[PDB]
Parts: C-alpha cells; sequence; structure tokens
C-alpha cells in the first residue's frame, strides 16, 4: 500500500522539482524520498505529526549505501494531515533546497554527491496528485 | 535519461492522467505507456512522426503478457517538433479516454479488463514537463 514510485527522473542541478499531494487524514507522518534508488536517498525528507516521539517536526535524512546518516531537523511544520501540500526541491552538489508550503525554504547537506536526482518515493500517507520539471 | 518511469499509480476508473511534456525539435515518435507493468498494457500511446512506415500518425497498441494486439491508428495529429504538448487520458472498465492537445478525443478498448493503472512509462523524443493523476 506504498505511495508513488518514479525512476528515471534524471533532475538536474538548479532544475526545480515540483510535488503537491493529498496527506492522508489520518497521518501520523508522511514521506518523500529522493535519491538515486531506495538504498541512496540524498533526501529522506520526513514530517511527523506525532510519530517516533516527535512531534509537528520536519525530520531530514540521507540513505547513502543504506546507512542512515545524521538527522537534521527543521524550524517549521506547515503541514497538517488530510490536507493538500506541495513542496519544491532543487540542488546542487553542496546542497538540496527545500521550499514549504509557507513559501519557507532550507537547505540539507548533499551527502551522495549526486549529479542528477533519478528516483522519487512518496509513502502510504502522502498520495502524490502533481509532478512538475521547471 | 530516457523516459520517467512511475508505478504504484493506482489510477482507478472515471480518474484522469495529464501529461505535459517536450517533444522534441527534431523528433521521430515518442511513447507514453500505461498498464498493470512493463509487458502487461492497457496503452501504448505512439506518435509517430516518421518511424516504422507511419508519417504523423498516432499509433495505440495494447501488450498483453509480452504480445502486442491490434493496432489502433487515428485521423489526427495534433503534435508538432519542438513545441509543448498535452495529453489527458481517462481510464475506464470498458475503454480508456484520449484527449488530444487539440481537443480531439478517441477512446481505447480496455482488452486486459484491468481494474485499475498502476504502470506508467514514457520513451522517445518527448521530454515530461509535468503529469497530474487526478
Ligand atoms: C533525533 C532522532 O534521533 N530522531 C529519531 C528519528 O530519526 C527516528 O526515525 C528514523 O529515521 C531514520 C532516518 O534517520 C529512518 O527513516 C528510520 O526509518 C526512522 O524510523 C525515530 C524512530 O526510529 O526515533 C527518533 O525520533
Ligand atoms: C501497419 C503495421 O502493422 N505496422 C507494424 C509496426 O507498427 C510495428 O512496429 C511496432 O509497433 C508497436 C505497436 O504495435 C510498438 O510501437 C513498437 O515499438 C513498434 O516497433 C512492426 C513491428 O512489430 O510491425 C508492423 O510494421
Amino acid at each position: 500500500a506504498s505511495g508513488l514510485v518514479a525512476s528515471n527522473l534524471n533532475l538536474k542541478p538548479g532544475e526545480c522539482l515540483r510535488v503537491r499531494g493529498e496527506v492522508a487524514p489520518d497521518a501520523k507522518s508522511f514521506v518523500l524520498n529522493l535519491g538515486k534508488d531506495s538504498n541512496n536517498l540524498c533526501l529522506h525528507f520526513n514530517p511527523r505529526f506525532n510519530a517516533h516521539g516527535d512531534a509537528n517536526t520536519i525530520v531530514c535524512n540521507s540513505k547513502d549505501d543504506g546507512a542512515w546518516g545524521t538527522e537534521q531537523r527543521e524550524a517549521v511544520f506547515p503541514f497538517q494531515p488530510g490536507s493538500v501540500a506541495e513542496v519544491c526541491i532543487t540542488f546542487d552538489q553542496a546542497n538540496l533546497t527545500v521550499k514549504l508550503p509557507d513559501g519557507y525554504e532550507f537547505k540539507f547537506p548533499n551527502r551522495l554527491n549526486l549529479e542528477a536526482i533519478n528516483y522519487m518515493a512518496a509513502d502510504g500517507d502522502f498520495k502524490i496528485k502533481c509532478v512538475a520539471f521547471d
């Protein structure tokens, strides 16, 4: 019952990836992963409403050759269960820049040194409705 | 590179898939495949500018267990190299409905009797700019 999975995205540095999806009404959290494949994620975007001991906190992390890196938590939380949320992601060799529904944007280190993002996957709590490449 | 590949779409009857992309300036043909998986397609949407003996011909077909079905060809070709083109495909139990860039619509029988579309793949000279699922 997982979410949408996309491969061969070929997102290049500077390109803006816009993803709009519906957060499940009973979601305790949701995930949007970006990277080379399921075991190599340059970005594990994980807004947690009430999950894993956290409340209303965005947790980001990287996964390299299967290994999870050091998590980074964001300063804001412009998300709510049972609503449509859109995030905009771009990257360069040093960092990924993530823009949230509230227009707030932060950076997450590009720990995989990715020069292209070909994989994206959402979990069962984030129903992707639209994906744009600009 | 090649073409975007999305799985776990879970597109149900009555739902529409909108795909917008850029037709290569020297496009020969491009494909949008929809179905259960790569070897089971309810719709192989293949606009051929100049390929396989076809000149500006939209060729559609189904693929059952790897075997191509009986091709269907349309009477219009609203695609132009070097221009953005959008197609809207609606899935229904009896037929899939395709709405072309200029509003022309045609149907293609759901030969595989799919109850949902979970696979989408793009190939050829068409750079996807955005996809909307519902
Ligand atoms: C600050 C901290 O240690 N928080 C942790 C969460 O990171 C942790 O969630 C895990 O996160 C990793 C990414 O690092 C994987 O996504 C893993 O699947 C998650 O469970 C949770 C639960 O283990 O515990 C704390 O909140
Ligand atoms: C008029 C006719 O029957 N032509 C066919 C070609 O269209 C066909 O090419 C393949 O067509 C399928 C769709 O059925 C895919 O688009 C595939 O990529 C094409 O190569 C060829 C080969 O099967 O046979 C006839 O020429």
